[PDB]
């Protein structure tokens, strides 16, 4: 079971990649310890390599037999239907990887003859040939850090791995339909991805006050791509066929996972075989559903195997928070013991052992945290974080650099009750659209999966409807939070917050005279900067 098998040959770039920021004017007033912003490379490719490959050793038992049943009991009331070519071209993302046979994601998009014709011919193959291994491509992801000091530093790129386009569209095809109802039915409340940040917050948080003395943990597993096993990818085929779903779906279903998802050849960008993959691929339509599912499964039997007592799960990627009732300080770190022992047989050991925590604000997973702030009367509102360290990172980057995705934009999204994103981001940018004349343009801008046409004016009626009101109004944020911002501050050599404020009163100020919508963005963004 060695999770890959490489050859001399190299993972290799597809064109230009930088990997050191830039100096901006622009930039450094965001950031001005611009030495510790990188961007992963194929250079450390090799890193990566050692680290993802390794033989998985795997023991299962009845705590997993047991949750696996009753996941195929639920799975059973499933119906899914068959996406056509067309509406699977339909729901094709707009920036992904070109086909090799000449078409890219527009042409899929706008159902191109070229795109439908070849698509068509894959889905026939699909259904055709259930056994040769389908071809894909690896790739050395190109994202933004901030360097590290206590940890090791600087981490190795991620390793990307996809069949082609055409493929992509066919998976969408078989399996569109399932990935997006089977997790829902089959997990309830610990499926993740149905939540909105605040949604994600009131689960947390009302399942932790419904225990009478509470314990928390994260876990998060070391390198869960490559702990997958073909057994793991078996049984998430085996619970998809559970489902009540057409003949010709069961087909591309089972062929898509003998041919793809088991395994198959790994291919350079030059065109050159560098190995043999026997984990799950990255970039498949079924990853996201399948650790979810195959996390899920193991932590669910895990607790069990350690007794926990009325545990609540939160389950994203490998991402996973348990709130179960404490039995004691001894007790509960013996049981996590316990539980990891269990994850370990089942395949899945943890990046850092997980602690046990007492204190809700101290949880984190999926980079995030529960914190608290207060509302305008007085009122305690709940409300999702994390270190801004990352965003801040690429917010600078993204000052300085074109950039595709608006990572800045879907922070200020998605934290946008924080006060991390409020006062920092949302006033420098404003003041770079005020500056520029391009407060009415439009910007591409990718969260949840989806990229979004995003005007900047619409920021408060985003906000609005995806926090409430409330967004626009917290304060008396808590002393924790409060400080791991200031001290990310001065660890990067941004501004501190009352340099933030003055800016902001600035940019409050010159919406205002601007009038309109620009006028709507001043009052309702930037209301905490005036008294
Ligand atoms: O406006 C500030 C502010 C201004 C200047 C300095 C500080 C500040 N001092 C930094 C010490 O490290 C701490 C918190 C806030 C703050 C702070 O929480 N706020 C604040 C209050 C209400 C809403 C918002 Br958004 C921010
Ligand atoms: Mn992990
Ligand atoms: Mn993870």
């Amino acid at each position: 079971s060695m999770s890959y098998t490489w050859t001399g040959a190299l993972i290799t770039p597809c064109a230009a990649e930088e990997s050191k920021l830039p100096i901006n004017a622009l930039s450094n007033s965001l950031l001005r310890h611009h030495n510790m912003v990188y961007a992963t490379t194929s250079r450390s490719a090799g890193l990566r390599q050692k680290k993802v490959t390794f033989d998985r050793l795997q023991v299962l038992d009845d705590h997993y037999r047991d949750v696996l049943k009753e996941m195929k009991a639920k799975a059973s009331t499933v119906k899914a239907k068959l996406l056509s070519v067309e509406e699977a071209c339909k729901l094709t993302p707009p920036h992904s990887a070109k086909s090799k046979f000449g078409y890219g994601a527009k042409d899929v998009r706008n159902l191109s003859s070229k795109a439908v014709n070849h698509i068509h011919s894959v889905w026939k193959d699909l259904l055709e040939d259930t056994v040769t291994p389908i071809d894909t491509t690896i790739m050395a992801k190109n994202e933004v850090f901030c360097v590290q000091p206590e940890k090791g530093g600087r981490k190795p790129a991620r390793l990307i791995v996809f069949p082609d386009l055409g493929v992509r569209v066919c998976e969408k095809m078989a399996l569109y339909d399932v990935v997006s109802t089977l997790p829902q039915v089959v997990m309830g409340s610990s499926y993740g991805f149905q939540y909105s940040p605040g949604q994600r917050v009131e689960f947390l948080v009302n399942t932790w006050k419904s225990k009478k003395n509470p314990m928390g943990f994260s876990y998060d597993t070391r390198c869960f791509d490559s702990t997958v096993t073909e057994n793991d990818i078996r049984v998430e085929e085996s619970i998809y066929q559970c489902c009540d779903l057409a003949p010709e779906a069961r087909q591309a279903i089972k062929s898509l996972t003998e041919r793809l998802y088991i395994g198959g050849p790994l291919t350079n960008s030059k065109g050159q075989n560098c190995g043999y993959r026997r984990c799950r691929a990255s970039g498949v339509l079924t990853t996201s559903c399948g650790n979810t599912l195959t996390c899920y499964l193991k932590a669910s039997a895990a607790c069990r195997a350690a007794k926990l007592q009325d545990c609540t799960m939160l389950v994203n990627g490998d991402d996973l928070v348990v709130i179960c009732e404490s039995a004691g300080t001894q007790e509960d770190a013996a049981s996590l013991r316990v539980f990891t022992e269990a994850m370990t047989r089942y395949s899945a050991p943890p990046g850092d052992p997980p602690q046990p925590e007492y204190d809700l604000e101290l949880i984190t997973s999926c980079s995030s945290n529960v914190s608290v702030a207060h509302d305008a009367s007085g009122k305690r509102v709940y409300y999702l974080t994390r270190d801004p360290t990352t965003p801040l990172a690429r917010a600078a980057w993204e000052t300085a650099r074109h950039t595709p995705v608006n990572s800045w934009l879907g922070n200020i999204i998605m934290y946008a009750p924080t006060l991390w994103a409020r006062m920092i981001l949302m006033t420098h940018f404003f003041s770079i659209l005020l500056a520029q004349e391009q407060l009415e343009k439009a910007l591409d801008c990718q969260i949840y999966g989806a990229c979004y046409s995003i005007e900047p004016l619409d920021l408060p009626q985003i906000i609005e409807r995806l926090h409430g009101l409330s967004a626009f109004s917290l304060h008396s944020y808590s002393p924790g939070e409060i400080n791991r911002v200031a001290s990310c501050l001065r660890k990067l050599g941004v501004p501190p917050l009352r340099v933030w404020r003055h800016r902001a009163r600035s940019v409050r100020a010159r919406l205002l005279s601007q009038g309109g919508r620009a006028a709507t963005c001043g009052k309702y963004l930037f209301n905490w900067a005036v008294k």
